[PDB]
């Protein structure tokens, strides 16, 4: 429907996701359909992907290699999204949620529909759905000056590997990289594909927006 | 009670609990929801003994937990009726034969207008089986076979499968290394190999694999 919110959980399809969907819609104004993350890369160029307003993360069904997938599919179709997130385990660390861009709110994984629906209608009215604590974190962090947490797969690369990916994640060319550290053309386009794992980066563009979102100061 | 007790194995999570909530007020019955991975925290316990539903959610199944599977429901609850859930729509109907009490099948894609609708047949006793599912039922059955021996065992070596399949006989040990001709300590640590890769915690859970994973 036009008129509804367009939202798109990143979640198994099963009875249990369906019945979600249909709760949902139910109660809210919005247009719900549900897109696995290992089916997330192909829904990465699509016109219609263009369109989605908000994305209900699926904590539960989330990992490492799916990450950067996502990072690059918000990025490209949908970047100015809201994200909201279910299932949340409730003895999270809270800079890991930073790396949410637009997080509004977050659904522990033993939260009942009474507090998704009153939540939802929250957010879906732009207040946010955040927890006291949370919220002071991002106050203390952001205020403070600071911005992006650097991961954890980064700190696991080699030295040269880091120097180049921070670069990379600053915008500068092969060629660039190459000549900030004094090293061959193809070398650094070397390392590079080595780093595309564990990052992950089925290509270039991707590791980029990984690093722009994953590596800072 | 008044109400059957029905033990779900899945995720906690919103969605389960919508699931569950939305079993509990359509029909009588008393849900619980126990993870696949805690399985065997439930195994010894009282309360699983009352057990006479297990809904067993397919999507968030693995190989691993199969042996934990086995041994739960033998111990625990083994006349509870088995009822599928998320099953793949192209599954193999063999594979789903391991379920010795499988009483319904419901597909990665029914909505819950039919969950209900099989649901409330099967609290009547009868089985919410495809059409051609029970077909293969009666095709296997009937030609009198069995066990339908599983993929895990396939993998492993002659001398493992000989010490596994014997086991699954019931023999012990020592009546074991006596068929093979070999070391009572040998068939010990050839067993050791195989729960590894069978994942028995121990020679109960690996017996009780057999029996239901090594016919014929
Ligand atoms: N009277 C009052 N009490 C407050 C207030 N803020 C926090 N609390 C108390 O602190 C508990 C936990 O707050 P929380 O971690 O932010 O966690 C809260 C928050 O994450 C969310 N929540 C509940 N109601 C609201 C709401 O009206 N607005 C927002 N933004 N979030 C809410 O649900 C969680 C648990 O809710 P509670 O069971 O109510 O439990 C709340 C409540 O007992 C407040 O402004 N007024
Ligand atoms: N009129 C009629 N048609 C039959 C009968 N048996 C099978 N069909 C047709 O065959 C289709 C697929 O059969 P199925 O694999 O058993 O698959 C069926 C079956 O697994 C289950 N189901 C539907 N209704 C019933 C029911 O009344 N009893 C049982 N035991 N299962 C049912 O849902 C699946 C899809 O149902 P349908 O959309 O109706 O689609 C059914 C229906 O179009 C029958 O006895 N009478």
């Amino acid at each position: 429907d036009e008129n509804k919110l367009n939202v798109r959980m990143l979640s198994d399809v099963c009875m249990q996701s369906r019945l979600l969907k249909e709760a949902l819609e139910s109660k809210l104004p919005l247009a719900l359909e549900i897109t696995p993350f290992s089916e997330l890369w192909l829904e990465e160029n699509k016109p219609e992907s263009r369109s989605i307003q908000m994305l209900v993360i699926d904590y539960s069904r989330i990992s490492d290699d799916v990450l950067t997938d996502y990072s690059s599919f918000k990025h490209i179709s949908c970047p100015d999204a809201k994200e909201v997130i279910i299932n949340c385990p409730q003895d999270i660390e809270h800079k890991l949620l930073f790396k949410w861009n637009n997080l509004a709110g977050v659904f522990y994984i033993d939260d009942d529909m009474d507090t998704l629906i009153k939540g939802m209608s929250k957010i879906l009215q732009d207040e946010m759905w955040l927890t006291r604590k949370l919220a002071q974190e991002y106050i203390l962090h952001y205020r403070a000056g600071n911005s992006v947490v650097t991961s954890q797969m980064y700190a696991k690369l080699t030295k040269r590997e880091q120097q180049i990916i921070k670069l990379l994640g600053s915008g500068a060319s092969n060629i660039e990289i190459a000549d900030k550290l004094f090293v061959s053309e193809n070398t650094v386009k070397t390392h590079l594909h080595n780093v595309f794992k564990k990052i992950n980066a089925k290509n270039r563009l991707q590791a980029l927006i990984w690093a722009k979102n994953n590596i800072g100061i």
